[PDB]
Parts: C-alpha cells; sequence; structure tokens
C-alpha cells in the first residue's frame, strides 16, 4: 500500500504508519554548524569481508544486495555504537534528475543518490525483524553519491542491474565487497532516527559519512533504468525513491570532526 508515486508517496505514509509523524523520524537535514563535535566517540570501523554477498534483488522500492549475516565477519563497530552490528543488506535511493535523490541533506543540499548499509544488533536480538523494532536494534551507515568519474568497483553492480530491471527479480551476486563503496574518510555525523521506509520504526542509529563517493553519469543512469513495475505492467521507472527530511524535534546531531 506504499510507494513513491503521487498517490502512495512519503507525504501519505502517515495515513498507514502513524509513527511517520514521530519524534525520531529519518532522514533529516544536517545543519553542519549545528552539529556537536563529540571527541569521546570511538573510531568508526567498517570490517567487511570480500565474499559475504549473496544476491541482488529489485524489491519494488530499491535494488538491494543481501549478505550472509550468520556470523560477525561483516560488521560496523565504534563511533556511537556500543558493540558490533552485522551487515544484512545495502540498497540505494536516487532521483529522476541529477540534483536530487538523497534522503539526508546537508545544509539543505541533496546528492543524486544515497547508499544505505544496514546493520543489526545480532548479539542482542535473534532476528533482523526483532532488532528492527528496538531503539538500539539497527545501525545504518549512509554514504552520499555524487556524479563525476566512473567508479571501477561500481561497474560490477551497475552491470548487474539489467537482469533485475523488473520488480520482484533477483540474481546471484557473489564476492562483492561493500568496502569498495566507502570513501577514504571515516568522518561522520550520527543521530538517533528511524527506518526511512515503512514500518518507519525508530530503531536506527544513523551514521552518515561526511565524504561522498563518486560514480559516473552512465553508472547513475543504470539505476534510473530499473523499474518500479513488474514484467507485465506498463513501465514506470524506479526514480525519486527517497523520503525527504523530517523534523529534528530537538534531537542532537553529533559529528566525529570539526566543521
Ligand atoms: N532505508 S533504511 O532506513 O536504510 C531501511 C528501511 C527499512 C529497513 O527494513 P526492511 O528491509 O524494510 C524490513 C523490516 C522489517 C522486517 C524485515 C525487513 C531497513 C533499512
Ligand atoms: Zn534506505
Amino acid at each position: 500500500g506504499w510507494g513513491y508515486g503521487q498517490d502512495d508517496g512519503p507525504s501519505h505514509w502517515h495515513k498507514l504508519y502513524p509513527i511517520a509523524q514521530g519524534d525520531r523520524q529519518s532522514p533529516i537535514n544536517i545543519i553542519s554548524s549545528q552539529a556537536v563535535y563529540s571527541p569521546s566517540l570511538q573510531p568508526l570501523e567498517l570490517s567487511y569481508e570480500a565474499c559475504m554477498s549473496l544476491s541482488i534483488t529489485n524489491n519494488g522500492h530499491s535494488v538491494q544486495v543481501d549478505f550472509n549475516d550468520s556470523d560477525d565477519r561483516t560488521v560496523v563497530t565504534g563511533g556511537p555504537l556500543e558493540g558490533p552490528y552485522r551487515l544484512k543488506q545495502f540498497h540505494f535511493h536516487w532521483g529522476k534528475k541529477h540534483d536530487v535523490g538523497s534522503e539526508h541533506t546537508v545544509d539543505g543540499k541533496s546528492f543524486p543518490s544515497e547508499l544505505h548499509l544496514v546493520h543489526w544488533n545480532a548479539k542482542k536480538y535473534s532476528t533482523f525483524g526483532e532488532a528492527a523494532s528496538a531503539p538500539d536494534g539497527l545501525a545504518v551507515v549512509g554514504v552520499f553519491l555524487e556524479t563525476g568519474d566512473e567508479h571501477p568497483s561500481m561497474n560490477r553492480l551497475t552491470d548487474a542491474l539489467y537482469m533485475v530491471r523488473f520488480k520482484g527479480t533477483k540474481a546471484q551476486f557473489s564476492c562483492f565487497n561493500p568496502k569498495s563503496l566507502l570513501p577514504a574518510s571515516r568522518h561522520y555525523w550520527t543521530y538517533p532516527g528511524s527506518l526511512t521506509t515503512p514500518p518507519l520504526s525508530e530503531s536506527v542509529t544513523w551514521i552518515v559519512l561526511r565524504e561522498p563517493i563518486s560514480i559516473s553519469e552512465r553508472q547513475m543512469g543504470k539505476f534510473r533504468s530499473l523499474l518500479f513495475t513488474s514484467e507485465d505492467d506498463e513501465r514506470i521507472h524506479m526514480v525519486n525513491n527517497f523520503r525527504p527530511p523530517q523534523p529534528l524535534k530537538g534531537r542532537v546531531v553529533k559529528a566525529s570532526f570539526r566543521a
């Protein structure tokens, strides 16, 4: 019952999921001058192995790469987190045109796309779904994408999109190391927030990396060639699959660096 169309888009989600109007909703506009430098935070480490990826799937709302999460070999730790969170999946949000598509914004600025690497507290909860209901359940690392030079590692993923263009299709996607989609800086902003798609549960520690990665226009275009629709429907391109900034409601944004 939800999507990114004119009738079922983010402005209407609250009609189905009242938490849409809650006190810790994501994404947000990060006002860099208002972020609080927090030097006691631990260094953020993304400890990712090369061959933990399973498949790539067009689920109707994004393209998502799922991971074997049955041990603690692909984890985020440090920064604001009290212990390791295992990577379950990553996916993207992007725009129709070149200058929108990210969910978080910085000082009002959007990026063409935003990557989400989605991690759960498996040491505490027995399932991703269970963790996704609890305030300390999830840790999502957000990476902005800008267009510029072609990203070599990205080719593997953008070349894979043809076969998952229609909603509900998937392909095997082995030995894709998500470390290859990270910037050379580990500086970040962190705040307590929510899933940015229903059920919009306020269960996420957001870690938005300060530095964007760059992919080419051709690469960005491959994402725009995905469809929201299945093989036998009128084609509707999967674009503008992002939720806009939500009210801060007096939450504190911390930063690992001085702006
Ligand atoms: N876009 S975001 O904030 O990174 C996000 C949103 C929803 C998520 O959960 P989800 O994959 O929709 C799910 C929920 C409950 C049970 C199974 C799966 C994960 C990340
Ligand atoms: Zn997301």
